[PDB]
C-alpha cells in the first residue's frame, strides 16, 4: 500500500547525453507521500536529488528519511555508484541530494557501464519515519 515504510524505485533517463534540463520521475508513495527522483546537469556533473511532497499546499507535514541514491551499472552491480542521505523533509527543504553526484564525463563514458543506448538508470531506496511505529 501507499502506507509502506520503505521502497526502492528506479527512473531511467533516455537520450541522457542530450539532457539539457531538469527532469522528474513519476511519484513513488511511501508513508502516503509522493517521492520523486530529480536529475539535471550542473555546472559538468550530474545532479541527483530525492524530492518529497513538493506539490503540497500545506506546511504541516514532514518525513524523516534515510535513503540511498544510486546510479546503476548494468555490467556489474557491484560497480553501481551509491551515496547515502539522511534528512527531515519538510516544506522549506522538500528535496535533498547531490549537485555533484558524479562527473558528467564519468557517467556518459560508454566504457564505464553507467550508460547504455544513451540511457542512465537512477535508483532510490528510501525509508521514511522508522523512528515512529507501534508501541509493541
Amino acid at each position: 500500500t501507499s502506507w509502506r515504510s520503505e521502497a526502492t524505485f528506479q527512473f531511467t533517463v533516455e537520450r541522457f547525453s542530450r539532457l539539457s534540463e531538469s527532469v522528474l520521475s513519476p511519484p513513488c508513495f511511501v508513508r502516503n507521500l509522493p517521492w520523486k527522483i530529480m536529475v539535471m546537469p550542473r555546472f559538468k556533473s550530474v545532479g541527483f536529488f530525492l524530492q518529497c511532497n513538493a506539490e503540497s499546499d500545506s506546511t504541516s507535514w514532514s518525513c524523516h528519511a534515510q535513503a540511498v541514491l544510486k546510479i546503476i551499472n548494468y555490467r556489474d552491480d557491484e560497480k553501481s555508484f551509491s551515496r547515502r542521505i539522511s534528512h527531515l523533509f519538510f516544506h522549506k527543504e522538500n528535496d535533498w541530494g547531490f549537485s555533484n553526484f558524479m562527473a558528467w564525463s564519468e557517467v556518459t563514458d560508454p566504457e564505464k557501464g553507467f550508460i547504455d543506448d544513451d540511457k542512465v538508470t537512477f535508483e532510490v531506496f528510501v525509508q521514511a519515519d522508522l523512528d515512529a511505529g507501534v508501541s509493541e
